[PDB]
């Protein structure tokens, strides 16, 4: 077993290879997008793991596509995120804040003024989000056509990027974790599919790159590389977003770029829940001959696989969504061999305690 042995992760050191993927669960308060005791007592929980990543959470007003999914731009949510990473802390956990802009995949109601979300093209999303009712619970409703950002908006998403980053570091988050997968604004701008510009941020693989680049480059000096991770899902489609007809080359180019900038991780989700073709061992090592530090892989993964990849020296940690949903104590769980809980998908998204902190520990 190496899953349950140390691993150096940029500024921090996991105590286990065993994370807790970032998973939205839309239980923030609104008005105000703001985290909540229940989210820091949910976060709490599952402090053994050997690094939490955060819900996705917004790096301002505009960013938001999700009700119920918090921000990190206010004061109000800077000090309630305090809260929060304070008791991960207290229990010597570590965690890092995913940060997003959800561009496209968003709906005017939730949006600054009402108005249409912004992408790097005017092109519907063909899916749908979530929002609430006029009794707070999660419903899902058709993504509205987005505005396409003039070139002149494009160093105000780099700056909000690098502000949240800021307000990441005053709330005590341990590692940033930016937003690159699953068709959200920063994937909206790597996918031939989703891009039509015919700008600098168009085109090209180069091109289509650009903006990723720049708020990498941005958050590294904003902050320290080491405090910096990616999650990418460059590899097949997600949430309609293909990753176009050159998917691996184009793949390989921004891991060789993110390289240079020597930030903490990289964070491959290689299928969405609906399934996919599984990575080759052969694009792998393509993988870690491009990057330097960590790598966290997740999709549907059991312990069984993980330490299969890891013992394999292809992947350094894996990322476990459903899983710690039902099981604070996964890591106690996996490293005994205990049977683990059942998951109940219908509180995934919304509401309160149920299917969120009710979840047992082995022991009491
Ligand atoms: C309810 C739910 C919410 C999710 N929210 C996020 C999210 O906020 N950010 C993200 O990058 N991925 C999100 N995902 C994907 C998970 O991070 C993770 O990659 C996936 O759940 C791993 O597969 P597993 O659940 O089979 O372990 C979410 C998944 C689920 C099931």
């Amino acid at each position: 077993e190496k899953l349950f042995t140390p691993l150096k992760v940029g500024a921090v050191t996991a105590p286990n290879r065993v994370f807790m993927a970032p998973l939205t669960r839309l239980r923030s308060i609104e008005p105000g997008d703001i985290p909540t005791p229940l989210m820091g007592e949910y976060y709490r929980q599952r402090a053994s793991a050997g690094l939490i990543i955060s819900e996705a959470t917004q790096i301002s007003a505009q960013a938001k596509g999700y009700a119920g999914a918090p921000g990190l731009h206010s004061p109000e949510q800077i000090a309630a995120w305090k809260k929060i990473t304070a008791g991960v802390h207290a229990e010597d956990g570590r965690i890092a804040v995913q940060l997003w802009h959800t561009g496209r995949i968003s709906h005017s109601s939730i949006q600054p003024g009402g108005q249409a979300p912004v992408s790097a093209s005017a092109l519907n999303a063909n899916t749908r989000t979530s929002l609430r009712d006029e009794n707070g619970n999660a419903i899902r409703v058709d993504t509205t056509t987005p505005r396409a950002l003039e070139l002149d908006e494009i160093p105000g998403i780099v700056n909000d990027f690098r502000q949240a980053v800021a307000n990441a570091r005053e709330a005590g988050f341990d590692l940033v974790e930016l937003h690159s997968a699953h068709g959200y604004l920063l994937h909206q701008f790597l996918s031939p599919s989703s891009n039509q510009r015919t700008d600098q941020y168009g085109g090209s693989v180069e091109n289509r790159a650009r903006l990723v680049l720049e708020v990498v480059d941005a958050v590294c000096n904003e902050w320290s590389a080491d405090r910096i991770g990616i999650r990418v899902s460059p590899i097949g489609t997600f949430q309609n977003v293909d990753n176009g007809p050159n998917e691996e080359a184009d793949a390989l180019y921004l891991i060789e770029e993110l390289a240079k900038r020597g930030i903490a991780y990289l964070h491959m989700s290689e299928t969405d829940l609906a399934g996919g073709k599984p990575y080759s061992e052969a694009f792998r090592q393509k993988v870690r001959e491009r990057f330097h530090g960590v790598i966290i892989g997740a999709g549907a993964y059991t312990a069984e696989k993980a330490e299969d990849l890891i013992g394999k020296g292809l992947i350094d940690a894996v990322a476990f969504g459903r899983d710690y949903i039902a099981n604070p104590d996964l890591v106690a769980r996996l490293q005994k061999k205990a049977e683990l809980n059942p998951q109940r998908p219908e509180s995934f998204y919304g509401g309160g305690a149920e299917g969120y902190t009710d979840y047992p520990s082995l022991h009491h």
